[PDB]
């Protein structure tokens, strides 16, 4: 507003109100912000904390009463108690106890699970047996059923990503659950996904088509760290490699195409040689981090936060950026970038 | 229901002292069976919307930063969307009235409802405007105007603001850092040769250089499409049932990343068969009458009209006279990103 | 560089027999520095041509039917390709004569040069031809024509014949199917000619444009307005004084075909085009006014008609006496998919 | 065609204005379905070492010699030294400690290696160590020499898009002064590249060819023996029963190693029989291990490890398994797809 205030004036306003209307010049300049400014804000989580009560909750809240979706979703503190971590996605840790199953179901969220503790339980997905482990990143393509069986006495934790505050504010969501068909259960230690797109620059002659998401159930720890070694080594020796000085880091990729791992989704990992601080970034959209293995910090908005292993940080949209690593610094890192790129919405702004 | 009340509400107290909704606890469907949008269908009377806007030419003065009545669903807690996705607004330009050159990464569009005698300047180039021209401002693109003219315009602004303001996505420059009054534009005498493209255009561009999709076009498209099915030839999307999609002509794509549009003509009589789509869109009568159907309840129709169907409302369209409608949507995020289904009642 | 005799004879008769050939005893221009063409750079006077095709209007009746003048190339033994990768020749298509349908996987076009009152019917669908028209017969539809005047007719026949005869690619049926009707416009042209605007009825993307006819007065209009922005101070020719454009696939903004690029061209009197070496083949058709070509230095006058052909690499400009229009189609699809597309421009 | 009275000078006329007239000519100038001059040949193995060996002492470093490769040339091709009008396949004999200098042309290149060990090519200064089973590139317009760093010879297979590239006019070359002597165990390509379903974020950008310098002979071994492990197990994996086969793609894209040709390779349960085939556009197979049959047009060929045989356009074939046979292959398939000329005719269908 700023038409000086008046009777009539008022009578008008009045009549919007009553005919659904809202008026553009009345309209808060955050509706058309000069950049972004997320109701969204930075903020850490730290694992020792998150750990402590997803093992409370594992005591407290069995099979049949509240456990069966036993997951804990970061809530950003700027998104009116919502539970979602950045306004596209949901990030949790699931904690699946001894001996625990979940049944198949399917939905058009997309979704991934990387694994933080844990060994010997399997994600079925469309039928094909995922083993976990630390390290492990496994998709669950939207629309493709899943379920997991724990065939250990050991807990595990993971990290659940998702599209979910996206594709709830956005009105995409349909979900089903499995017939009453039997889930038994194989045991392999790769899947047959693995088996057949896990040997690098070969595809099968059976997989000619393109998929919108990745045929790859799990991208395995084994091949992420040698990957990010012989980064480092590659370096060393002079070569390029690197994306930035003592800055290894990998995108985990969809194998038919090269691009990402699911359409709404971009997963990436990360390692820091002991004492690289990386360029101030400002990137559209929110990213989600995840302190693998090593300490460091964060800086956000100019604020400093000390970061050990398994800490979690989320730095939503345009929020300026940068980590600072004290030992050899391993992230997992997810983002809502596809979205952004897709749509034309990216922009890099970068310090240096 | 949850765990027994067992005064683990200890376990709470941190939840909350520290940031985290368990998921066990948790709210309505958070993955729904299906969309049931918060938003919900609704119409708004051009009668209705038309006086209003006079009404904010007389009162709201000097033209502020802009006479534009956004559309506000009842079901987006006062958010000023149409639809989760969509800002559509009408926009009342007095006589002789200007805007200065803003810039901003959320796409526009411009549909001519009522006046003639208005530039919109894009990116330097002067772009006339008429009833029935549909006009392009794509994300950060300059753009103002200026009326030339003793009398009133009025359009229907559509933009992807909720997206862009929930996606945290949105820029925006000031300009006035060129009132030239040509027939047409710079982009429209590069483009609009069918099938004929420059040599100095051979990059695909991201959003359409087409500043203006004159009416001229439209309606003869149209009326080649009935006038085909007359003949017995293959045509129209559905019988009595001609439409086109304005595209991007370097891709044959949409006119911009994150809206579709389209343009409807039915035949008089003519009933669309019912469907579920993912995403919203929003219609506007531009000619003749009949109704729309959404959610089984139908609500007649006259020139001028506006409607938004919120995803996966099952809608359908009767005419009553000949029915022209123009229509855009969100479809493109949609497809973009594989969250596109449709069931349409008749099968296919 | 070479071995030398005794049991080395006992080698290369070994070779013979056993079907192997060594790669030193080859020649260096097995893998040239830069491209050296078999094909040989050359023009023919259209006087020359329609003499000889009028000629053989007489001298071979309806015996006649595939009555087209293959322009063959000097350098290419005798072979009747103009170029290692394109067919050219006049069809002179005598009053009231008619061709049957057939098909064929190598892909073709029309440009006609002189007559009117004559369709090509392409899949079904009646398409009118007159001076200036580019017609398209992408690979595997049925064509086949009637002539429905008194008067001759000549056009320009483009096809992908020697790409495909020696990449074994060629398949053709002939048509034992029903249509002599008259449209001055075909559906194709009746459904896609609008500009920006695409069919609901054709959202499908297609390996060739489903424009049959590309008409001489959007070419036409096309070009003035290039060089009127041109006047204006205006962004638009691709070079000072040089207006042109690409036929386009509408679906696509692509080539029309998978195989040839069909361009236009309009210069100001005057002009002279910077020298260009480009990968693979063009043919250009002199459509009205005259100027000349200089291909490896040498310069050739050019009147309305003439056409010449660049064989790859040979560096080429085109210099404009009056206001110079030209046809032109090349084999850069080929190059460009392929990645073997290069090109070098005197001043850069 | 026509008459004789004075069709006769105008013919002339035709000679002397360069026009050959539509009329007066062979129908399989538009055939009704593709009818190569390139004809279907195999080549023994024993017979290509034999004399590849024999062209060992007797066409030496200089004179000859850092070109000592032999051409398949086509029966059919009237001696011009192409296996089919799209691709020349010869055997390279490199002896002991030879070496070439630096080139680069426009025509896609690969090197299969058949028999031998420790010698690199060095593709854009980035040292690639050879062993039998690897497939190696040097796409396009990449700078490549080799130097072997062992006193004993080495066998390979060249694949390039010579005949297309000459037909078509599409050649250019450059030597190169640039030169690394470095021996690697692996190129730094390959340790870029090689981690399954993992990318450097220094290499988003999308490659015309691939970046991976050898596609290793351990991971496409362990693939093949992973297809047909699954069809044991009751899983979908095989193309075709008894059938494992992989495609060598470029991992920025999915795609084909490099714009002009297409590599496979096929591994075959003894006793398989694949159904008979028609494509369009050539391809050349070479028996890498074990034994059985190929027929062409119907005509049945013994085949031993080693051997190699081209099926020109659209002629029907079909392979027949002894023992496990394991087959390399390489094709023009790329070209005939990007332009839209590819067909396919399969026997059970
Ligand atoms: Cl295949
Ligand atoms: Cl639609
Ligand atoms: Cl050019
Ligand atoms: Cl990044
Ligand atoms: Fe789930
Ligand atoms: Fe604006
Ligand atoms: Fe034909
Ligand atoms: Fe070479």
């Amino acid at each position: 507003m700023q038409p000086k205030d008046t009777p009539e004036l008022r009578a008008l306003y009045k009549s919007f109100e009553e005919e659904s209307i809202i008026p553009l010049w009345t309209q808060l300049g955050d509706l058309m912000p000069i950049h972004p400014k997320s109701k969204a804000v930075p903020h850490v989580w730290k694992w020792s904390t998150l750990l402590r009560l997803a093992r409370k909750s594992g005591e407290l809240v069995p099979v049949g009463r509240g456990g069966e979706r036993r997951a804990l979703g970061l809530a950003n503190p700027g998104l009116g108690g919502n539970a979602y971590i950045s306004p596209t996605m949901w990030a949790g840790i699931q904690y699946l106890g001894p001996r625990e199953t979940a049944p198949e179901h399917r939905h058009s969220q997309n979704a991934f699970r990387f694994v933080v503790e844990g060994e010997g339980v399997w994600t079925v997905v469309n039928g094909d047996p995922v083993r976990m482990s630390r390290g492990d990143l496994l998709l669950t393509p939207g629309w493709c059923f899943h379920g997991h069986m724990n065939d250990t006495d050991q807990p595990m934790a993971w990290i659940d990503g998702l599209d979910i505050p996206f594709s709830q504010q956005m009105d995409v969501g349909f979900f089903e659950f499995g017939s009453d068909r039997v889930t038994d259960y194989a045991t392999p230690n790769f899947s047959r996904g693995e088996r057949l797109w896990c040997h690098p620059g070969l595809r099968p002659l059976s997989g000619l088509q393109n998929t919108v998401a990745s045929p790859i159930g799990a991208y395995r720890w084994e091949f992420t760290d040698r990957a990010l070694t012989e980064q480092l080594l590659l370096e060393d020796e002079g070569q390029p490699a690197t994306v930035a000085p003592g800055h290894a880091a990998i995108r985990y990729v969809n194998p038919t195409t090269g691009g990402d791992v699911m359409p709404t989704l971009r997963c990436e990992f990360h390692r820091l040689r002991a004492g690289t601080e990386t360029a101030t970034r400002n990137e559209v959209g929110s990213t989600v981090f995840q302190v693998f293995e090593g300490a460091g910090a964060v800086v956000m908005n100019g604020e400093t936060t000390k970061l050990e292993k398994g800490d979690m940080f989320v730095v939503p949209s345009w929020v300026p950026w940068s980590l600072q690593a004290e030992t050899q610094f391993d992230l997992f890192r997810f983002s809502d970038a596809p979205i952004m790129e897709a749509l034309s919405f990216m922009r890099t702004k970068i310090e240096g």
